[PDB]
């Protein structure tokens, strides 16, 4: 027709510049701001280098020859742009897989797999991803060649084509590429994001709530009351002596801690603490009638209070425990903010009282909600990456099995736009981070 040539220039140019702009924008802000270089964003940086390689060493060398309807570059350029195109897909695919396993480790087995978060391990897999991508994709420059053909009236021209010795090898390669670039990467991705999405669904528990309430302090310190505490809000002694606290501390674990303590000992102590607080609620015969009456998240709010003030300190709140026992939530929330507890620690108390009033985790779900946003962003990046690349890989496979039916139904504009879908992948992710703001 007569529009295709114009629309192709319109579209391929928009896509080329967007991809060049966005990927280098992303490479810039990442090497600039090293606070931004998490483990996640380090694979995101290696994904962005591929997108750029594909935009610069592949997009022109595949559209210009498609517009000219003639491959006017060298035989070596033909071998090259084929080589970087296969490498790009490979790296991107396995970086997405890297991210999914990294997030899985950080969300589903955080204090069980620390190894996969070390940012030196992040540069180890990335180095392995490029190296092995280049190695596995070496048949492209080996078997890529100019195929001479004659447009009408004997005007001789060439075309860059990838031709392995016979039909069986063609079929075996494209089936192998479908396996190691989409089927296997797709399901490892899917099992990971499914488990990630399982944990993130269950939401916030009492250990999460109490971890936000108090943080982690690895050396002795004081509370708003003035008593010595360690780790995640574990009360050592109320005596003013630091010597009685260094003493009570050393007895919490083992060795002479000399004041500073490991994270795994805080967590070991912090689980015994939550153990202690729930045991108190069920041993105090004034709290337990109220505990029984609350749902899971309001139970956690009661556990939070006994964690902070003790079994005996909290059963003192007889007025408020009546109104909770009687499902009167707004009421008991007014009252709890008139207390010394609220006045001593208002931020923590406002949170706990909201939990009591609403029976939800709204007061504590900020870190969870940011995590959900991130994972939902990765699931969109993956899904559009498959959406963008399956067409061209499915067409090359159909060409390796039935070259007649494949070229007869695609060779004009259908493959011209399928190709364009593929190059559109390299400019998708930078627009996605853009919308991840406002
Ligand atoms: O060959 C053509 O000129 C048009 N074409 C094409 C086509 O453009 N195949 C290409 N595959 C890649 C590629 C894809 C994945 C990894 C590495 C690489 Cl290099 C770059 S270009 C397929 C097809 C099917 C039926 C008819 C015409 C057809």
């Amino acid at each position: 027709k007569e529009w295709q040539p114009a629309v192709q220039i319109l579209l391929y140019s928009l896509i080329f510049l967007l991809s060049v702009l966005g990927n280098t924008l992303v490479i810039t802000v990442l090497i600039r701001n090293k606070r931004m270089r998490t483990v996640t964003n380090i694979f995101l940086l290696s994904l962005a280098v591929s997108n750029l390689m594909l935009c610069l060493f592949c997009m022109p060398f595949n559209l210009i020859p498609n517009l000219l309807k003639d491959f006017i570059f060298g035989s070596a350029v033909c071998k090259t742009t084929t080589y970087f195109m296969g490498t790009s897909v490979s790296v991107s695919t396995w970086n997405l897989v890297a991210i999914s396993l990294e997030r899985y480790g950080a969300i589903c087995k955080p204090l069980q797999s620390r190894v996969w978060q070390t940012k030196s391990h992040a540069l180890k897999v990335i180095a392995a991803t490029w190296c092995l991508s280049f190695t596995i994709m070496t048949p492209y420059p080996i078997y890529s060649n100019l195929v001479p053909f004659t447009k009408n009236n004997n005007q001789t021209a060439n075309m860059c084509r990838f031709l392995l010795p016979n039909d069986v090898m063609q079929q075996s390669w494209h089936t192998f590429l479908l396996l190691i670039l989409f089927l296997i990467p797709g399901i490892v991705m899917m099992v990971a994001y499914g488990l990630i999405s399982l944990e993130l669904y269950q939401g916030i528990n009492i250990f999460e709530m109490l971890r936000i309430d108090e943080g982690l302090r690895l050396k002795i310190y004081k509370d708003t009351e003035g008593y010595y505490t360690i780790g995640i809000g574990h009360l050592l002694t109320k005596s003013p002596s630091l010597n009685a606290a260094k003493s009570e501390l050393d007895k919490a674990i083992g060795r002479n801690t000399n004041g500073v303590i490991t994270k795994d000992e805080a967590e070991k102590l912090f689980n015994q603490d939550v153990d202690a607080a729930v045991r108190g609620i069920l041993r105090n015969a004034k709290l337990k009638p109220v505990y029984d009456s609350l749902d899971a998240v309001r139970r956690a709010a009661l556990i939070n209070m006994v964690f902070q003030m003790g079994e005996t300190g909290v059963a003192g709140f007889t007025n408020s425990l009546r109104m909770l026992q009687q499902k009167r939530w707004d009421e008991a929330a007014v009252n709890l903010a008139k207390s010394r507890w609220y006045n001593q620690t208002p931020n923590r108390a406002k949170r706990v009282i909201t939990t009591f009033r609403t029976g939800t985790w709204d007061a504590y779900a900020a870190n969870l909600m940011a995590k959900k946003r991130v994972i939902r962003m990765l699931i969109v990046i993956v899904v559009l990456f498959f959406l963008c690349w399956m067409p061209i890989f499915s067409a090359n496979a159909w060409r390796a099995y039935d070259t007649a039916s494949a070229e007869r139904r695609l060779s004009g504009t259908p493959i011209s736009f399928i190709l364009l879908l593929s190059y559109t992948s390299s400019c998708v992710n930078p627009i996605i981070y853009c919308f991840m703001n406002k």
